[PDB]
């Protein structure tokens, strides 16, 4: 109690946010375009705001989670005068550029605005797996740190004052997640041709995912120094193995699109004269517009 | 000791394999097309064979690890009669088909053949992080399991009698490594634009890579069931986030090829009517030639 919060936007991630605040004993007011998306929470103790104004007026902490920043502007523009003395935390997925622009607007209507990024599925909220990054005024963050930590004590992390940093980190970590899921999906498509079940491949795949973190830590400084030694394998070795994965995919009858794509990037790596460097030299390829 | 082993092919992974046998006290004989690449091993207590013939005779367990299955045929075929009373272990990277064609050739010459797959960089061998998959006659694996353990006791696994299973599992795991690494490189390029040094982003990435295994575990049964519910995020939400990552990359002057490629697969999913399914539905896109 004594710390009301309003969640504007009741999607899957929004609902999880309102639930976390409710369970944590915070007076939680919710609002969503489709009112039906707020019934469960209201029946569980949440206060249903009839309008965006009702939600904004219910608490000093206003949490935003909608589809796009376009929906963010549409909801925040008509109340630029109603945000006096409040703090706005926006968990909506967007680009760093969109984050800074909404900050500019916020800075103009004299209101505290925090840009937040939720890293992972809604089920991770209010669990040990929850990771939430914040960017903006460090003061406002600390004012509500107790309230914010209801969504994940250990995972809460204040980034800095640059409002776009949260979105940037959000985008960078998302590429990692899709890279893992797609890699796993490509591997599961293969072993399925041998009547191997995805569940059977899941533990082995996860063992390898966890271990590769070691290589991740190894290539990190090489990306910083600009020197890419080939202590584990040369780009040519990678290129060859990528060709085997491509060829194996076409043979077994599954998509070889991703293998071809990976081998294409290795082509340019060796094309740039990095055939005898470690995979870290791939950073140059990803820096090319 | 008491278990002499021969290692044919002394590149990076062959040198590490031999170095493990030597470190475990095995009388280790090495051979490489280029002799100089074995001088380091001889000064450390390894015996250099002048020819493949000497190496084959030197030990009852012959471990191969060369540039490709093309060289395995080049070196094995001339020794069809000299392979009696011996066990050949081929750690070369190749397709499931190649591992079978090689496995069938061995049956003709009445030699014991085990198709081995080494998961991870060379330096993981002889540590708790080494993953080594074996395919073939169980009796052969059981009879030389102690010798093979020198490269990794916790990773030494027997897959079954299908010799290509190793190459398959190998191939499947290769995709996961490039996905994680490429995803990490993509994010490193993004955060690099904001002067975020890679070693500062590595630990965070490693936290997500570790976490995402939970999502891998969740999708595994949906893949085997053919039902892809959207409890975390629908294909639509995945789609919108990929576009943002794509716009973000282009805005920051880096490569949007991987993001735009990730979105293409997602669009194909929505094109097949999976806009309301979870990401496990993309398995159908990887099953498409």
């Amino acid at each position: 109690a004594q710390a009301p919060v309003s969640v504007i936007g009741l999607g899957l991630m929004g609902q999880a946010l309102a639930a976390a605040f409710l369970k944590a004993g915070h007076p939680t007011t919710v609002w969503n375009r489709r009112a039906a998306k707020a019934d469960q929470l209201v029946s569980e103790g949440a206060t249903r705001a009839g309008s965006v104004a009702d939600a904004i007026a219910a608490s000093p902490l206003v949490v935003l989670c909608v589809s796009d920043y376009g929906a963010v502007r549409e909801l925040l523009d008509p109340l630029a005068g109603s945000l006096k003395g409040k703090v706005v935390v926006n968990y909506t997925t967007g680009t760093s550029t969109q984050a800074r622009e909404t900050a500019e607007w916020a800075a103009g209507v004299e209101t505290t605005y925090l840009d937040g990024a939720i890293m992972g599925p809604p089920p991770w909220l209010a669990t040990d797996r929850a990771i939430l990054l914040y960017s903006g005024p460090k003061a406002a963050f600390e004012e509500h740190e107790a309230t914010l930590r209801a969504l994940g004590a250990a995972g809460t992390t204040y980034l800095d004052t640059d409002h776009g940093l949260s979105a940037l980190y959000d985008m960078s970590l998302l590429g990692i997640m899709w890279g893992v899921l797609n890699g796993f999906l490509q591997g599961a498509a293969l072993l399925g041709t041998a009547k191997v079940k995805a569940t059977t491949f899941a533990p082995l795949a996860n063992t390898l995912i966890n271990l590769i973190t070691e290589r991740v830590t190894a290539y990190a400084p090489q990306i910083d120094e600009g020197k890419y030694p080939a202590g584990d394998a040369t780009m040519t070795v990678h290129q060859d193995a990528m060709e085997h994965l491509a060829e194996e995919s076409e043979t077994l009858g599954i998509s070889a699109e991703m293998p071809r794509f990976f081998k294409a990037l290795a082509d340019r790596a060796v094309a740039d004269g990095h055939a005898d460097s470690g995979y870290a030299a791939m950073i140059e390829q990803f820096r090319k517009p």
